[PDB]
């Protein structure tokens, strides 16, 4: 990946359907697990298998910075809303990060929930634990 596309255009969401395509689904057992504040070594570390599985290069840096909730949307933002939505987050669609206990959560696949719940081009996910293949 060159990364050299409008983001937004159609020749990039073609390529980031292919890679999307390209993942593993997943079934998050224990959204309790979520790590909301991860560190810049837990960021940089799934950086690296998301350009590894093949990731768009104009889309990677912002999944990442979408890995933390400072830059999460309303619905995932702080710890009471999180408690709040802890059962309705079963209904997102989510990939496997390979070989990483993470999901990506990309706005494509997600266009039933709110705009309080993803925004484009995606949010990462980081547990500790229950993150499951399919």
């Amino acid at each position: 990946s060159s990364g050299l596309v409008p983001r937004g255009s159609t020749i990039e969401y073609n390529e980031i359907l292919e890679w999307v395509n390209s993942l593993q689904p997943a079934r998050v057992t224990r959204w309790g697990g979520m790590i909301s504040t991860p560190d810049a070594v837990l960021q940089a570390v799934i950086k690296r298998s998301l350009v590894e599985s093949g990731c768009p290069a104009s889309i990677v840096n912002e999944l990442i910075e979408n890995a933390h909730e400072r830059s999460w949307p309303q619905g995932l933002a702080t710890l009471e809303t999180r408690q709040m939505n802890r059962r309705y987050y079963e209904n997102y669609v989510a990939k496997r990060i390979p070989g990483k206990q993470a999901v990506v959560v990309m706005a494509c696949e997600n266009q039933h929930m709110g705009d309080d719940m993803v925004q484009e081009p995606g949010l990462v996910m980081i547990f500790a634990h229950g993150v499951e293949e399919i």
